[PDB]
């Protein structure tokens, strides 16, 4: 049924987004490859010259029909082919994760900048030429596997490492802390978050009574209510995001020290957010754009890549700070204990199926290696309970390790057996130990400095069986203000808005002042610009509350602002150039030319589909309308001169330009292209964000590309409460 | 751990029962291969010399302790070790087979003698060089996997082919007739053999209240019912049990023509039951007996072997018998269609692990290949809906077929995704056809001489949407008067024990005497048989029943007998040698020698562990005492000569003897040994089946080989009432 | 379909073993009643003088026959009645428990003998009028839900306490300790005593090497072992055996203090074990002997009593 | 059968019947309903084959399939008036 000219089938080469059809990983990037991927082979399953079969390996004749007595008839209980297509249709689904359901997956290797065997005597973190294979899942957390990607929630950073010695599980979100101090209030803190159990409302969103409701009255969330409500809340990219163990773990070296760490994913691409009005509208236009782009942006080449990076606590500093480090509502600044660099992790290659690799994936916690360690953080604790046990529903049972993407690529063995679903057939005569029958195989493994057996680090334990918060966690407010602090105040005024934004949407107005009030105690300035957009009036006692004590002596720490420190880095980002029917292939040139010298993207833009013919008989192959990949979906916009008269009056080409103007992204007009200005009232002699020149040409270019450098034009800001877009 | 000697090895070689333990099939003979066992190698997990790890692939070095603080506290949450090991185990058992689930299996090979291409297009009859990997699962049908084997009950033998076009399933049991005619009333029937539901009693058993009610108001059962009622529900072992389908099938040639088909397996071992006695007996001493005898066969190199065997009957001639062919009920008396030869099938290799080769298989006569196709039987119809549908929850969902016992050998390629435990991960750019985007792979293949496509042999259908049994099926007596007539008298007297046994245990006296009203429906003499039994006295108008009518002519065809026609062979029976202090070792030479020659096994026997001396110092290894291994277990017994004296006395050595006697197995006494004739009765002349001479020589092992192919000494039976035992 | 007499239904009052067919408890006793019994009455379904249904409640005509194209035809893929219940069937099995499969079970009721109150706040104990529904299910250890009852074995006898404060399940064994320290061990005693992995034999049974391996190498065994092989292992029947929690529990009292506690059933029957013979012989005659005698004991009012 | 876990979902509330069901089926994954019948199996004697049948009837009655005139040969086949 395939065309003529093979145009069905992508090019098995890196290409820019929308040059080809995406496809499946290994048929992408044959080439690609790692001994974790390598390992899949003997489960994938090709198509090309084969015949369609059963499950049996019966041939099929018809595939299009039932059997029935004569040809309308009944369908006859016999036709076994219809009932085996149809059974296992019937039985496809398989249960959604109970929370980060919707999430978006990938592979890749990871390697160590140094061996870091002084510190630990973890395997993976032995060589800096031992590579180790990943597979990393991203995801937010409140909606299900059918809800969108950039709603304002946490999102989910799960990095499983295939080492030599086992299967580590790095399972991270991309704050530094967590809402809750102790996992037994887990299910208390997900259901007041999730969509309410009466009606099921609202997917994907805080913005509701229960949420709330729970914050107001347990002021150990706000911390991470703060991140939440910040850009942190909606990543422009999973590329462009921090990544954060939370907890407390231990590092154990080959001597048998401990020293305390956590763990942190730099973003190599730079940290960068949406805006609430561009990240809400992108969950209706595109509600797949986080899973899109960063499949897009493997197929490209513009592999995502994250810096591991530990803070470092030695044990005898453990009570050395002004908070508890056990407490995963508390963050570790970077001004107090610095990321110490260790290794560098590549995202190279798509999965071949989502459903078998990404959807039946299973990370937990408490999957680690000789060389790591827990510690008592409460949070920490008890999800190492929840991990095994959850599986055993979503997965189908105990031999969740044997689903192919699970599967540790170095040996297992031992004497459990039977399971739903069991793969491996056990030769072993012995099924227990100790055992003569086999001389005791498989063997316990004595701990030492390399291949050494399991040994939990010896904690000294002392207290009475206690159902018990520590006193130290019992602060709440502090690292709220240090983070508050720490915004710029384009960030502050985000937050500002995004809390404004979602108790307005609670119904029970007591709930909104409740929420107020807890802001009073970490901030005034922060409780009343939040007070004013709810038309509420700060009490006298209210605006008396003394403020939180900083953080061990610090005012600020610039490491918790996006963008106070820049860090840009346009290699992967897209520019919508707004085409026109006699388009001046000078520009065109000029434009292509730039943003290709710095890896950015371009799509080509019309008022239809199908093609349009520049000046010079080029003829352009036109990627979407102007409606249909709206500017939310790219960094910048381009206009090209040429016949600007086929644009200048088309309503969808002034919105899109009205549209990236209010969500601060950088616009470029070139000769004609400038009469545009109109739509967005810019200043005859110009607009700092806006460029503008005769041309599209080599500064016009360079001016352009420092604005995407920089992410967004905040100093747009005052300007874009005008503008009815 | 294991002894400095290795003895704690089986011999990686054929070694007879009980000489070596037993072992999982790979390690006992590694050099054993079919296309099957090969595939399978990607599965199969090893031991000596690995570390023992979790199922993550972490060493551990402690596996017998819980983490605990401090060595006498509590056990801690974060013992993830101690969790995964005790979830796996906490999560073994899957549910058991509705029916059917106590059984054993091998894996073996089948070859046909010759090309059938004339009669059927199924590749795998096609090429007397075409060898056929199968898998072959044994069972009883109403108890539990925990369940005895030797109870009265129907057997199923169910064979999966592996072939080249698919997998083809053949699920029979070991009579040619079913209970019931319509697959509606399998939940009835089945409930009614079953445990009753208040009290769960009995297991393994037909004897109760339910059971015969159903049966005495359904009188189509009353064809199998003879036959369970028979020895035949009491094999002596699984090779030498006959097998059938049951239904009538098709065979498919390649011109398009149906031949109708019944489907048969003769035992080359032989036709060979237990008596009852000795059966129910056997279920307490070992309720693994049938199970072991097939293990220790394979072990030994005594291959079960059976001829597939096919009943062909033109289509022209379907309604030219007194029955119908569609009738699961009725048998097709090989006097009227011959049995033809078509191959043979030996079962050569053990499984490795029980639960994941045997527990998880999964056979369906739906599973057919081109070549075979259905027929209308209404019992058959029913079955192809369940035997898909138990799966999804028995082996957990729709990807049963991926567990690698049931995985096909030959390609198996569509459109299907996803589902529990999914294995399989799909590369094609396609899950749906038509499409263009794979170029429409997988692809329909049109049907064909080979290599084709199932396509359905189009019968003609004609009549309305009816609940309704065909009249041609309302007759219920002549077939069980056929199966009555063709059985030798002591098989007669048998069948008149089996019911009046089992009705024995029923409650109600009124369910009893409809039963035996049934009986006289189809025969006075069976009829007043069980009657007298069972204190109940046939009224006038029962003496008057007139018999049921022939079957097309036949007043009894000797088929039907287990033992009418001899085909009795002695090769992987066994005897026991009932040993003395001082043997004569020249009546041991002669005994072993004529046994070894005929491929019997033999079992020495004293009155206590370790061992004793011969005449000539010959030391003597005990294998198990009198007591310790009763005669129920095997076919015949030696007392060779020596000093009688040290056992004449023994009452052990003489209730040996006298259970032997009862069950009716052939007995040889040398020399002295002729001592023991007291303890059983006999008289000094001599009787039919009890061998006796001066010295365990001459043509004193012809003899007693010659009783022992016979099987049992049924002029015996006269005489066993005599014997307290 | 009845017979005439009415013999075909057991008598609703208290006969001796034999006497009557075996029934459903609440028509064998229908007034015999407790609170847990009673508040199962929303669940229990009846059957006389009701309609055959499928389960939506749709009136069956015809329970004999497929429905299908002419009356030796094929089955059609439209009837729903006999898909409904094929479904069913096909679905009637769960997994059993991984240990204790084989058990019978009964309802009956404690109460103390005196307040315990001065060493327990447990609401159970705390008035010899307080009556607590139970529920125990007696059990072997090994063999599957489908073995025989008088195996040699250890004996499980759990009981679970209905009480006003919650439910309290004591699982205890019929001998005071058991074969193993720490419960990390417990899948390798576990697969050790079970049927072997390679074959799956042998059923109900410790007399092979796997068990006898693992007994060898781990003296801590060697005290459970002499109880199952003493004739504990082959107890009578379930209300002549004794029964322990095995560990060491704590009572705690409304002062707080800390008691520590074993539990114990003694049999008001007194204790008694068939021997070894005679336990064999019956795993063939009567897999079902101690599920029959507890059955038979409480239908003919021989209650099974424990202190 | 997968998605609420087994044969007994019509047992879930919100799925029962409000009318009468009874019938010989059994067990399965979740079972909410305790059986008194002596019987699991029909026909029987030991219930006097309670919960019985119903014929077809203007009301109240078992149900009939209508007996439409089915003929043709077996066939994987569009019918012509579908094209
Ligand atoms: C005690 C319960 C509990 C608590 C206190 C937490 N979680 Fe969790 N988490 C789960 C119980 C859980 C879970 C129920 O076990 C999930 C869902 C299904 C699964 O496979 O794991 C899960 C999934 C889940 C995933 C998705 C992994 C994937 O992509 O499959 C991430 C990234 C996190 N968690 C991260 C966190 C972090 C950073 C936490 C706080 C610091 C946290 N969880 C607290
Ligand atoms: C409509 C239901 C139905 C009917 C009418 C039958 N069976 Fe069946 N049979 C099943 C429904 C079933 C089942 C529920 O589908 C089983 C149990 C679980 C499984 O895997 O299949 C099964 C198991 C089963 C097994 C065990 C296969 C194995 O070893 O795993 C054999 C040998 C048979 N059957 C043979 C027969 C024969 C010879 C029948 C009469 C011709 C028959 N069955 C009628
Ligand atoms: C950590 C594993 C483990 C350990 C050390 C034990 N058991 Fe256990 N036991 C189980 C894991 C288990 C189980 C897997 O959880 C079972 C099987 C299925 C179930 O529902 O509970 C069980 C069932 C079970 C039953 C059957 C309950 C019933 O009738 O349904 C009894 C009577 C006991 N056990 C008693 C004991 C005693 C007296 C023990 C030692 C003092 C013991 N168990 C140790």
């Amino acid at each position: 049924l395939a065309p003529e000219d093979g145009s069905h089938r992508p090019a098995a080469e890196p290409t820019p987004p929308g040059a080809q059809p995406t496809a499946p990983g290994s048929l992408k990037a044959p080439d690609t490859r790692n001994e974790k991927l390598n390992s899949l082979e003997d489960v994938r399953k090709g198509s090309e010259n084969y015949a369609l079969t059963t499950n049996q390996g019966v041939r099929i004749a018809d595939d299009q029909n039932s059997l029935r007595a004569g040809s309308r008839g009944p369908t006859l209980l016999e036709d076994f082919i219809l009932r085996e297509k149809i059974t296992h249709f019937d039985h496809e689904r398989i249960p959604e994760r109970i929370v980060h359901a919707r999430g978006s997956a990938a592979h890749g290797y990871f390697q160590p900048y140094k061996s870091l065997s002084d510190i630990t005597k973890a395997d993976f973190l032995s060589d800096p030429n031992k590579i180790t294979p990943v597979f990393v899942r991203f995801s937010t957390v409140q909606g299900g596997a059918g809800s969108a990607d950039t709603v304002r929630d946490i999102r989910g950073f799960a990095t499983k490492f295939y080492t030599e010695e086992g299967i580590f599980d790095l399972v991270g979100n991309n704050t530094p802390i967590f809402f809750i101090q102790d996992a037994h209030k887990f299910p208390d803190f997900v259901h007041a978050v999730k969509p309410e159990p009466h009606w099921a409302i609202p997917q994907g969103q805080s913005a509701h009574d229960t949420f709330w409701d729970y914050v107001s009255l347990q002021p150990e969330t706000l911390h991470n209510v703060m991140w939440a409500m910040s850009d942190r809340g909606i990543p422009r990219s999973y590329r462009t995001m921090e990544g954060f163990g939370i907890h407390t773990f231990r590092l154990i070296n080959a001597e048998g020290k401990a020293t305390f760490v956590r763990f942190h994913w730099k973003p190599l691409a730079g940290k960068a957010s949406l805006v609430w009005d561009e990240a809400q509208k992108l969950t209706g236009r595109d509600p797949d754009f986080h899973r899109r782009e960063l499949w897009e942006a493997i197929e490209a080449g513009d592999f995502p890549e994250y810096e591991l990076g530990f803070q470092l606590i030695p044990e005898e500093d453990e009570f050395k700070f002004d908070f508890d480090l056990l407490d995963p509502t508390k963050l570790i600044p970077e001004e107090l204990v610095p990321v110490q660099r260790v290794g560098k992790m590549v995202l190279n290659r798509n999965p071949d199926n989502f459903f078998a690799e990404n959807e039946q994936a299973a990370f937990h916690p408490g999957h680690i290696v000789p060389g790591l360690d827990f510690t008592n953080d409460p949070l920490l604790q008890g999800r190492l309970f929840s991990y095994t046990d959850t599986q055993i529903s979503r997965l189908g049972g105990p031999n969740f390790h044997e689903i192919p993407i699970n599967r540790p690529t170095c040996p297992y063995h031992n004497f459990q057996r039977d399971g739903m679903h069991r793969m491996g057939i056990d030769t072993n005569p012995a099924n227990y130990e100790p055992n003569s029958i086999n001389d005791n195989w498989p063997r316990e493994t004595p701990p030492g400095p390399k291949r050494g057996g399991f040994e939990s680090y010896q904690e000294r334990v002392e207290g009475n069986k206690v159902r018990e918060r520590s006193p130290s966690f019992g602060e709440y407010y502090s690292h709220p203000r240090l983070f508050w602090l720490s915004q710029t105040p384009f960030e502050q005024r985000h937050i500002v808005d995004g809390f404004s934004f979602d108790l307005s949407k609670v119904v029970r107005p007591y709930i909104r002042e409740r929420v107020v009030d807890q802001l009073a105690h970490i901030d005034l300035t922060l409780a009343q610009a939040v007070a004013k957009n709810l038309g509420i009036e700060l009490t006298d006692d209210q605006l008396n509350i003394t403020p939180p004590p900083d953080v061990n002596g610090l005012k600020k720490d610039p490491s918790l602002s996006l963008y106070a420190i820049p860090d840009g880095d346009v290699k992967g980002r897209v520019v919508a150039i707004l085409l026109n029917d006699e388009v001046r292939s000078a520009d065109l040139l000029a434009i292509l030319k730039a943003l290709k010298a710095k890896g950015v993207h371009a799509k080509l833009l019309y008022s239809r589909m199908g093609e349009v013919t520049a000046d010079d008989g080029t003829v352009l192959p036109i990627a979407a309308t102007f409606a249909g990949a709206p500017s939310l979906t790219v960094d910048a916009v381009i206009v090209p001169c040429g016949n600007i008269a086929d644009i200048a009056d088309n309503g969808d080409a002034n919105y899109y330009l009205m549209e990236a103007y209010k969500h601060l992204k950088p616009i470029a007009l070139a000769g004609d292209a400038r009469k545009f200005k109109a739509t967005i009232k810019i200043a005859d002699q110009g607009e700092e964000g806006i460029v503008e020149a005769d041309s599209a040409d080599g500064s016009f270019m360079d001016e352009l590309l420092t604005l995407m450098a920089a992410h967004r034009v905040w100093s747009r800001i005052p300007k874009i409460d005008k503008i009815p877009a």
